[PDB]
């Protein structure tokens, strides 16, 4: 089997809803350290705890503020798609990356739930192949005709990674970021089951953890 064709998006293509938070979070107190060289807004971050990032016309730490990680499109370089055991293609990345890391934004076309359903009656054969995230109230991020490399990140029922839900200059946007320091060579996975949407037709799940949940959604 040859991987799935898609159109490749660079952000997120707004169909018929806006996933707005409710509030532009703004101006942390986070001291932009001395030296050019260090990055802030690290830790303690007034934004990062509730999961915004800082905007960077109000941020104390200008240039350094590693607290925009989506906005700049901050995605490792180092993703390969390859041919995946029994899962039909997967991602891997070539080389290590560290536990708490921006990996990439997942992207799609934003749709309500509603037009997402029309597409799985009138295009998808009742079958999105999780290719899908839950973003917020009702809207969902498609990304079986449009998105990036990120729609062929595979599940695990022992995930390494998993997808946030970042308020990004007053919308909700979803990184994946990586849930365990990984070697070079590791196949990228997440868990649908939390992330992904509501599709009833299940599937068998080939993770191969030792307690593997058998099924997955
Ligand atoms: C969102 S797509 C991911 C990329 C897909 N493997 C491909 O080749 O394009 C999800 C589909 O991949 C396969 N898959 C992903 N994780 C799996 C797993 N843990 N066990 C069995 N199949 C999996 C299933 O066919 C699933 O419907
Ligand atoms: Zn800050
Ligand atoms: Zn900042
Ligand atoms: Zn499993």
């Amino acid at each position: 089997a040859m991987a799935g064709s898609y159109k490749k998006i660079r952000s997120n293509v707004y169909v018929d809803v806006k996933p707005l938070s409710g509030y532009e979070a703004t101006t942390c107190n986070c001291k932009k350290p001395d030296d050019d060289t260090r990055k802030g807004c690290v830790d303690d971050c007034l934004n990062r705890m509730i999961f915004a990032e800082c905007s960077p016309n109000t941020c104390p730490c200008g240039e350094q503020c590693c607290n925009q990680r989506i906005q700049r499109h901050e995605w490792v370089q180092c993703l390969e798609r390859f041919r995946a055991e029994e899962k039909g293609w997967g991602i891997r990345t070539k080389e290590p990356l560290k536990a708490g890391q921006f990996i990439i934004e997942y992207l799609g076309e934003v749709v309500s739930e509603q037009e997402f359903r029309n597409r799985m009656i009138e295009q998808y054969h009742n079958h999105s192949d999780f290719y899908c995230l839950n973003l917020d109230s009702g809207m969902v991020i498609d990304s079986y005709r449009m998105g990036n490399e990120a729609r062929f990140i595979n599940h695990s029922c022992d995930p390494n990674c998993e997808m946030q839900k970042w308020s990004v200059n007053g919308v909700y946007r979803i990184g994946l970021y990586a849930l365990k320091d990984m070697p070079a060579g590791t196949e990228l996975t997440y868990d649908y089951n939390f992330h992904s949407f509501n599709v009833e037709k299940q599937q068998l799940c080939k993770c191969g953890f030792e307690k593997c949940r058998g099924i997955i959604g």
